[PDB]
């Protein structure tokens, strides 16, 4: 259900029919691994079977110790947030007196419990790995019985499997300085994360969304290492919560629109700068200028509101009439007529200027269209590639209807003699008022 | 072999003698892993070796299930592509009815075959891991014989080794949402990648280039997850093919050039904006502004043409005469007189202005040159470091001849009273015409 | 310990009380893994145990062979060559007999200081001895028992020794021989702590690097070097912090606009000099891209190559933006958009037009509704801030914030002569452009 319209008048295109999944806030959950303190490693004896357990135990002890030492266009308009301020703030609460004992006591009988913290916040807790009981009750007795010798290779391997996850958690936190993204399957296994989602205080619609897109949920999550206190390692996994789901979204593609004069430098250029993603959101429209921060799975767009501006619904009018009076559409102006192509959701916008060769090709037929100078467009139906100069573009092969909206290029309505060709953060009305002021300066001087 | 020239007139430098290897297109290959779906693990019982086999199978069974849930300046001129549109398109073709079986039957007897897909395109296929046959014909018969008990721990390891690759593949696809780059060695081993290149429909020069730089080929490749259906897991590996090789290429380094009067704010500044890589390509010049997107191995430059502009060959004239009439050299203007240094391929450019302390040092001598205000340059022969203010630069110690092209700094030729110092995307002639137009308006008023 | 001032006059805030740790130079160290080239594996593949060591041994040879086959305002900063230093050390190692010096000095110990031919002395470190493991412990066991191994523990011990060499190969194979950060497979934590401790640096420096090894990794490079004779060597390029314990402050800026009701009648102005500022050697190192600096508690790890060197008078933009001694940087626009900049101890809120902006408490919800204009809220009673459809969480680090009241500076500009497309301007640039455009209006009136 994806459609696209090419506006030849403004050298732009809109892909519509996408569904929203906007991160509006954060959930913080506490993931704990229970460890055992190893006091006296009195094993000597250079025996092949003995050496492996002793070296494996040193790996565990070193990893525990290693973790303890760790504690000791238009994008520029956007604001700046503190991505993990929410998760880290929960992490500071865990350093308070007795805060681990609440967690540790609540996770005594089950691996999943809701803990009320000292500040009042209720947080999911999750014991994902119990190394204490394995070492204290199953390994050390077996190890001790035969004087630091183990007569069964299967016991050393079972320990390597148990120990491996803690080793990789440490490995990730040591090169990521205690905050990772995405949340790897070592920090949170696939089944654990699904259990987190099913127990979160969120909608059934929300749970379904997160559960069918765990690969995206990881990518929008942080894992923040926290404490190794008492006999427990805890880290906070900061998961995105999607407060806006299933509202309509559209992607605006824009490209340079220039005159087609024969004189090299007599040309004028004009580009819509408002490129990016747009989603309906609470009666307004969330605008995401850097479209690379959004991830598209099939027809759903996952974006993050911290990278958005909040705009009136009338921003959509820039697609139907760039000179409409209700919203001042943003553009930049230049004298730089260079050829390029913008691959859209359902086709290719081609800005072909000068002597550059611009064509569109089929896999079975070769070149099927040669572009004339100006901004033109091609659908992904008969076309597989587009070539602009020495640049070959592949076109998206997603199915869907394109509509070519015929229109006179807006750049023709400007007189090159009064055109301001150095505006990067301008608009329809700003360029108008700059021409009018430059045209009145030229009219009043002739009346002199 | 490799040479460099510093143009004192324009505060820039060009490194010559580099060879091209431009990514111009894509090859997509289908890499398959054959799995066996095992319904239930009906051997529930305690035994050291049995317990390991059960956990190893449960890790394997979850891996299949986890995969199944997975499937359910001047840079701003470059334009936008769809980086994996080619591979993703091939991925969709594999979803058509019976298309997997065409692949599967062709790879029954060998691990490498060329398959003609339903849309007609021929794509190399590659069975890299046969777990179905291993589990169905080697492990499950051994396991079943002794009521799921194995008298050989070596059986567990061989399975845990075989299974390891499938587990890591799932790990990569699970945090990358099915698209990874560079292509890891779990997705494609070094030997498998060399075997693909040897069987690809490319030149012997092309096969040689890709084979001697497999680390680069990986870094420029994508691995696109496709289907896990029937007894086949398949993913598409999208490799870059280098259609332009061994053409002369050069890198342009630029730095700001300003006046050096003692009065703080009476100064004017000028910078060439066309820094980046330039390669001859099909009679034209491919310009890469973003020099970070290019990889240099020794003397070969690996760039990607979608991050390029296609420019006329006369761009190279900006280096011999910035005021040439045949190509309008791009520049920016400012009043921001800040000190900096730009390290070149063979030396160091120094923009030293105001009261900033700028020196060049030798390891055997200490400071050997102190820069005066203005733009200056040093060769890498006797110099190891360069210091501009509080920042120490190390110089590349690559071997090669340097040439200092003496010339009067271009900034002296402009009148400070009429100089337009707010142009970001301007040029020699644009600054000329804005001065001439601003100089004539003051001439026309004085006639009064 | 940490304080913050909000300047309502210029819609900005400064957080002070940070201490510096500026990377100023590089230490290059040579890390070696000793390998053994194995001629003929003319064993049998019948016994289950032999197959594993033989296949594990084939795994090793491929890794050895594979490695041989391998052989605002940011735009002002300038260009460096990040690993020119370590690569320079690597190039020296290709010279005749220079590898033997390394190998003979690490004959008896695993750590040695070597003097290179060009005269520079570099710490050396043998981190893995696979040659000796294979030559003296594995291959002798193997041949004796008729090319078969009767102890499963022997194969695992080899798979463990070999595993690191395999994982190193995976990393250089995917990184084209230059990695960052330096992984724990390239340099284990104990080795890195030993390297720092044996480095020719201050005790203040060693303590700093040793308590922050995770940051030392992130600022380090591993440059794959040579595989010649019986040794693989790679250079680990470590950051040395030549500026420590000087005051640092972060400047946060947000747009400051007029608040007329007429849609497009508004004027805007924002300070562009946002980023980190640290005193060092009588001047000020300015870091515009604030994402390249890492904060641990109250220490700011920055890299001087991503910095400008500024006169100490830059701080005057915080006491009076119109000072004549330093021309403060600004950008000007007519784009009256709402946003928020979260600072160390609070939230700057630029709320304009019809956008809904509130500050909320976890126990009370909305506790302040902002009026149009640029305002600021301390992180004390506030946990979150919402500007339009975006909820920001505020930093909860403890510290005092002070609200400096003032008339917004944008009100001192006349809307008729205001240059509204200046990105790299200044107080003095906009002043003289008003004079030039306001005087041009006088010539017609005197006419
Ligand atoms: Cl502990
Ligand atoms: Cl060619």
């Amino acid at each position: 259900n994806i459609t696209e319209e090419f506006y030849q008048s403004t050298c732009s295109a809109v892909s519509k029919g996408y569904l929203s999944a906007l991160r509006t806030g954060w959930y913080t959950s506490v993931i704990t691994i229970e460890l055992s303190n190893i006091k006296e490693n009195k094993c000597n004896g250079t025996d092949a079977k003995v050496k492996l357990i002793k070296q494996e135990l040193d790996k565990y002890k070193n990893a525990v110790t290693e973790l303890q030492l760790l504690m000791q266009f238009l994008g520029f308009l956007l604001g700046v947030g503190s991505a993990i301020a929410s998760g880290v703030a929960v992490c500071k609460v865990l350093h308070l007196e007795g805060e681990v004992n609440k967690i540790k006591s609540a996770l005594l009988s089950t691996n999943k419990a809701v803990v009320s913290l000292s500040n009042g916040v209720s947080v999911l807790t999750f014991k994902v790995l119990d190394l204490k009981n394995y070492i204290d009750k199953q390994l050390l007795p077996i190890l001790n019985k035969q004087s630091c010798s183990i007569s069964n290779i299967e016991t050393v391997i079972e320990f390597q499997q148990k120990n491996n996850r803690l080793l990789e958690i440490t490995r990730e936190f040591s090169v990521n300085a205690g905050v990772t993204t995405p949340v790897s399957t070592y920090m949170l296994t696939n089944s654990e994360l699904l259990s987190l989602i099913n127990d979160m205080p969120i909608t059934n619609d929300q749970k379904k969304l997160m559960s069918n897109n765990v690969q995206i949920v990881r990518q929008q999550s942080y894992s923040i290492m926290c404490i190794i206190k008492e006999e427990v390692l805890a880290y906070v996994v900061q998961l995105p919560l999607y407060g806006v789901i299933d509202t309509p979204c559209w992607k605006l593609h824009t490209s340079p629109l220039c005159t087609t004069n024969t004189k090299e430098g007599s040309n004028i250029c004009l580009t819509r700068t408002d490129r990016g993603w747009y989603c309906d959101n609470a009666g307004s429209v969330s605008f995401f200028p850097q479209a690379e921060t959004c991830k598209v799975q099939s027809n759903r767009v996952f974006c993050d509101t911290m990278n958005s501006l909040t705009l009136p619904s009338e921003v959509n009018l820039c697609n139907v009439d760039i000179f409409n009076p209700k919203y001042d559409c943003k553009i930049m102006t230049s004298k730089t007529d260079v050829s390029s192509s913008v691959i859209t959701s359902l086709g290719a916008i081609v800005s072909c200027y000068g002597k550059t060769k611009c064509t569109a090709s089929n896999k079975n037929r070769g070149i099927i269209k040669t572009f004339s100078n100006g901004c033109d467009y091609v659908s992904n139906k008969g076309v597989d590639t587009v070539s602009v100069g020495n640049t070959l573009y592949y076109v998206n092969k997603q199915e869907g209807k394109s509509l070519y909206v015929k229109g006179e290029p807006i750049i023709n309505f400007y007189d090159p003699l009064v055109f301001p060709s150095d505006e990067f953060d301008a608009s329809i009305s700003q360029v108008n008022e700059k021409i009018n002021q430059s045209l009145a300066f030229i009219r009043k001087s002739d009346e002199l």
